[PDB]
């Protein structure tokens, strides 16, 4: 009954059925020659997360964390990356060689990896819970200006503040207002964080942004993507954010380069 040792990982959150993390990680571990590592789903509230992680034994190598637990994960960890602190939340907990848990935010990699570059002037469409990672990612892509295109000036102002704390210029553009055309005319890229049916209202107005990362991937192409493509631009969907989020977790958990083709085969 001599067998190789193995490690345990999981995704924590609630609801926990939509996450693709188990699929992408098991596809990676099998490609990396670690077929006995396990990756489970654990339903977990923000309030439950610290007690849950605190009790895990040394065989637990890493956790992915999704809503509603990302703030709690950052607070729980005894070490955190600078970019997780800057985003203000963590979607990743990695066991350290000598026992601690390190928090990171690879949602940032989702956007930097999916987009590649965002040029000099980038838009974030929306002001909801995924917008902070988009802002920090755009700043990490070296954009000079981040414009928050959203309806709620209050939620937008907090993202403008974050853009500036990241070193970029920032400002707000009312999605429903007269200033949108000028924001689009000078934009090099956009990240759209809102649902497809909400973005469809503004698809023609956003069509001229040359490169658009749409967080939505089902159905595809979205109305937004269709307009961008009809205008000669490039539309990228949210599966590429999920892919690039996962690359970084797999590398941190296994210490091996991400098996990218194997993970692409599991993407959907």
């Amino acid at each position: 009954h001599m067998v190789p040792d193995s490690r345990k990982a999981a995704v924590l959150g609630s609801p926990i059925t939509h996450s693709r993390s188990p699929q992408l990680h098991l596809a990676a571990y099998r490609a990396l020659g670690l077929p006995s590592w396990t990756y489970e789903r654990i339903e977990c509230t923000a309030e439950q997360l610290p007690g849950l992680v605190s009790a895990l034994g040394p065989e637990w190598v890493g956790l992915s964390v999704t809503m509603p637990g990302k703030f709690a994960a950052l607070e729980f960890a005894d070490q955190r990356t600078d970019r997780a602190q800057l985003v203000g939340s963590a979607n990743t907990l990695v066991r350290m060689p000598t026992g601690g848990w390190r928090a990171d935010n690879t949602d940032v990699d989702g956007v930097t990896g999916a987009l590649g570059t965002a040029g000099d002037s980038a838009l974030v469409i929306g002001s909801g819970g995924t917008a902070p990672a988009a802002v920090v990612a755009l700043a990490e892509l070296g954009v000079q200006r981040i414009t928050i295109v959203a309806r709620d000036e209050g939620k937008a102002s907090r993202l403008v503040d974050l853009a500036r704390r990241c070193g970029a210029q920032g400002g707000w553009c009312d999605i429903g207002g007269a200033a949108l055309a000028d924001a689009v005319a000078s934009a090099d890229a956009a990240v759209s964080t809102i649902p497809a049916d909400a973005a469809a209202v503004y698809a023609d107005a956003l069509a001229r942004v040359p490169r658009v990362l749409d967080a939505i991937y089902d159905p595809w192409p979205t109305p937004l993507a269709q307009a961008v493509e009809a205008a000669g631009g490039e539309a990228i969907n949210g599966l590429q954010m999920l892919l690039n989020q996962a690359f970084a977790q797999v590398e941190q958990f296994t210490g091996m380069p991400a098996p990218k083709e194997a993970m692409r085969a599991a993407l959907g």
